[PDB]
């Protein structure tokens, strides 16, 4: 593989699509590699690992518990809630839906929660909390992957996505058991985790969210590196490509290639 800035931009002339970018040193915030950073992208299901960022945030503060049992009714259910639809009957516990909207990517476990921090504009009123100005959630689970051409709502950058990882998994903002049990969560995606490690060299860490919208909207949040460390945050946002799911998956799978056969830097 080539450098990885030079197959970033091999991907968007292949995709017809814009790609943002940020590989991140996790320990200090160094940026090492980072392509239209400071651009807007849909964030799609990527926001659920914020949105857990706040759940744990409040069950720090003594304002919530990882144990309280949620109950809600199937009228409650929206899109694609394959762990949610299950506990019409037994309900589930506030950490349950978190594990679920982060590792099942589950719609409605992810809306339960989002009302629980005071829906969109609470979830946003969080991030300008912990000092993020650009992020922004406007929508709810299933609206919110539209990804309209200019349309700045659900939008964040990868540079501003990569510093609030940081900041929740990192800065002690949250409690030392919270930071463990977001990154677990990330650590147990069922969704792209699994598929990710069947590419991956031996010996290299992965722990991630991903995401996808229309217009070929894409995305992935993660922790990867060598020596089986979660080394960097790597952020990649891919929009307005006409590209097969199949494609787009390849091309990110790419740019990590690239960082893999070229990690020293
Ligand atoms: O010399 C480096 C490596 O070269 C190959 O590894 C390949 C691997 O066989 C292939 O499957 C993967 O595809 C890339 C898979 C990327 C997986 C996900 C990346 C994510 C993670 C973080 C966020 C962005 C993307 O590339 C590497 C590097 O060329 C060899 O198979 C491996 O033995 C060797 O150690
Ligand atoms: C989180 O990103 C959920 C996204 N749902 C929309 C889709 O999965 C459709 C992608 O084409």
């Amino acid at each position: 593989s080539p450098q990885p800035l030079e197959q970033i931009k091999l991907s968007e002339s292949q995709l017809s699509g814009r790609v943002g970018m940020i590989e991140m040193d996790l320990a200090s915030g160094r940026t090492l590699t980072a392509w239209r950073a400071d651009e807007r992208f849909p964030m799609m299901s990527t926001f659920k690992v914020v949105l857990c960022g706040a759940v744990l945030a409040r069950v720090d503060a003594g304002d919530e518990q990882l144990e309280r049992k949620i109950h809600y009714r199937q009228q409650d259910l929206v899109d694609y809630s394959p762990v949610s639809e299950k506990h019409l009957a037994d309900g589930m516990t506030v950490g349950e839906l978190c594990a679920a909207a982060i590792t099942m990517s589950d719609n409605s476990a992810a809306n339960l929660l989002l009302a629980t921090v005071g829906g969109p504009a609470g979830l946003t009123a969080f991030l300008r909390q912990i000092g993020d100005n650009v992020t922004r959630l406007d929508r709810w689970a299933t609206e919110l992957n539209e990804a309209l051409p200019g349309d700045a709502r659900d939008t964040t950058t990868p540079a501003s996505m990569a510093a609030t990882l940081r900041k929740l998994l990192t800065s002690q903002r949250l409690s030392a058991r919270s930071q463990r049990q977001l990154l677990q969560w990330m650590v147990d995606d069922r969704v792209a985790g699994p598929l990710i490690r069947s590419v991956l060299p031996a010996g290299w860490f992965i722990a991630d969210k991903t995401g996808a919208g229309e217009r070929g909207a894409r995305g992935i949040v993660a922790l990867l590196g060598p020596n089986n460390k979660a080394e960097r945050i790597v952020v990649i946002y891919l929009r307005d490509t006409p590209a097969s799911m199949a494609e787009r998956n390849q091309q990110i799978a790419g740019i990590g290639a690239a960082l893999i056969e070229h990690w020293q830097r």
